[PDB]
Parts: C-alpha cells; sequence; structure tokens
C-alpha cells in the first residue's frame, strides 16, 4: 500500500473517513457530527449527501484533495477475498488488519438494520469506525467499505456497504 | 519512494510538525514547540531529556512511544551536495515530499533566532509557513536516515534552511 493510499485516511468526528477522490469523501454515518453546520469547513449547502443505513458519502462543490486522483468506489468487497482495513492509531502508527471477507447482508449495528458485509480478521477498537476496506486490483488499490462494527470475540468485524440489497439468498 | 511508515512518523506538533526517530526519540523545530504546557503525547516534561540549541529540538521520552517503529540514524547536518527529500504533511492531509539539494551548514539568525542551518535548493511547489519540522531525509544504502527539521524558506521561494543537530564546526572563523 503507497503512502498516498494512507493519506486519503482521515480523521473525523468520532472515527475516520476516506478520501475516494478529491471532492467525495465515505464513513461510517454513527461517526459523522450531528451538531454542525460545516463539514471540512465547508457549509452543508455546498455538500450533497448521501446516507444509506451506516454508509455514508459526501461530495464537495470544492476540491478538497486536489492532490488525489479518484479510485473506484464498489458496491460491497468481493466475498471471499481478502481486503485490509486501513486503521490508523492516535499515535500515528499504521495498523492494517487483513480480513476475509464473508456474505453481504442486513445486520444490526447501533440499533438498526443495515446493510453490512462481515469479515474474519487474518484486532479493532470503537474508535476504527470509518477506516476504510480496500483490496488491490490490477496495480491499483480499490475501496469496498468503512469500518462499522465488530464482535465482542474480536475475531468478526463488519463494514457498512454502499449497496447489499440481495446479494445472498436462502436456499 | 518513502514507505508508508517512513511517513507515519511525521507527526503534527504545536504550529508546525515533528518526527519520531525511534520508538522513544521525537524531533522538531524548536520555534514550534507548544510553550506554557506541563506535558508532551501525555508525558510531563520533567519526564522528557531534552536536547536543543539553533532550533534543533529532540526529545527522548522515558517510555516508548511508538514501539510499532524502528530506530533511524540522526546525522549531524546532511551531506554537503547530495539530494535529500523533505516529507512535508499538510493539514489536508496531502504528503508532498520535496526533493532537495543540500549546501553549506552555518549558524545564523533568522527573524530574531538561532539556527544552526544548512540550506538547500528546492528541485522543481515550496515548503509554506506550517511546514517548520518537517524532516529531511534520505537513504543510505536500503535504509532511512534523518539529518534535519525544517526551519526556514527564503523569499525566493527555492532556497531552504533545516535546522541540524551539528557540533560547533558551523561557526565562523
Amino acid at each position: 500500500a503507497p503512502p498516498t493510499l494512507w493519506s486519503r485516511v482521515t480523521k473525523f468526528g468520532s472515527g475516520w473517513g476516506f478520501w475516494v477522490s478529491p471532492t467525495v469523501f465515505i464513513t461510517t454515518t454513527h461517526v459523522v457530527p450531528t451538531g454542525v453546520k460545516e463539514f471540512f469547513g465547508e457549509p452543508l449547502s455546498s455538500i450533497a449527501i448521501h446516507q444509506a443505513g451506516e454508509f455514508t458519502q459526501f461530495r464537495f462543490s470544492k476540491k478538497m484533495r486536489p492532490d488525489l486522483t479518484g479510485m473506484v468506489l464498489e458496491e460491497g468487497c468481493p466475498e471471499g477475498t481478502v481486503c485490509s482495513v486501513l486503521i490508523k492509531r492516535d499515535s500515528g502508527e499504521l495498523l492494517p488488519l487483513a480480513v476475509r471477507m464473508g456474505a453481504i447482508a442486513s445486520m444490526r449495528i447501533q440499533g438498526r438494520l443495515v446493510h453490512g458485509q462481515s469479515g474474519m480478521l487474518l484486532g479493532t477498537i470503537p474508535g476504527d469506525c470509518g477506516a476504510p476496506y480496500v483490496h488491490k486490483r490490477g496495480n491499483d488499490w480499490v475501496v469496498c467499505g468503512v469500518h462499522a462494527a465488530a464482535t465482542k470475540s474480536g475475531n468478526t468485524v463488519v463494514c457498512a456497504v454502499q449497496a447489499g440489497e440481495g446479494e445472498t439468498a436462502l436456499e
């Protein structure tokens, strides 16, 4: 993972967010500041906000990170593949966690049913919410979720995904 | 070509930045250091070993602060005529590595403050106010080393000065 990729990982509210491009920022809904009128110094009327369950996307009118190129945002992580949760700790330490992704479905997070995807850690803390789930496709990195939750057991984590509707079916 | 953990050493500090040289050693430039405080990174000042002169400030903490890190060598000044990189972090999160050819070491007074400084020329944007403390580094073999911290810049834009930790081989005849 290149430094640029990590530079997209940004402290935000009670957790983290991720610059997908110069104008697009994704994060986990429950970490988003609630009493505010600006994000990153931009008034809400300047920002297109799409929230689906625990997945929140901001598109700013202004180029917030013109140093960045856009990258692909997938609708969920590829089931069965190893992704990395790009965790930054408060000391500055980089803690990428490898995770084997499982099924996409509805899960109860923060007392609400939301589209999510479980994964097995190959640990995280509450402050890690918003950290991106990414994987490499070709020579490029792709982002597919943002950290939402974990079992007390610790071994399983859940990311919120942009669109999970009907990804797994009863047989 | 600087790896992510090398960037992870660059840390927001006071009105600028600092750099973890090792799990216990943090360097920065003096004028950006917060004043009238009782601790840094949760550690009481009284527990910190401090070596500070000519705008170069070094802290050694009494416990491991960044145990995830390997210890790097801190050189006394950059190698003259060689090309180093300033690892600039901007508040936006942007990384701006700047190539710079290092030149003369000299003691000097810039805006009233004594600087044990080394001039360099940017090879080409540039540095800006708020960048002080950013590390100057280069490679010795397969290892990275750090040789100074960003202190000042010339109006012409293209020359910068880092504070270095050098002995009195920088005082005029």
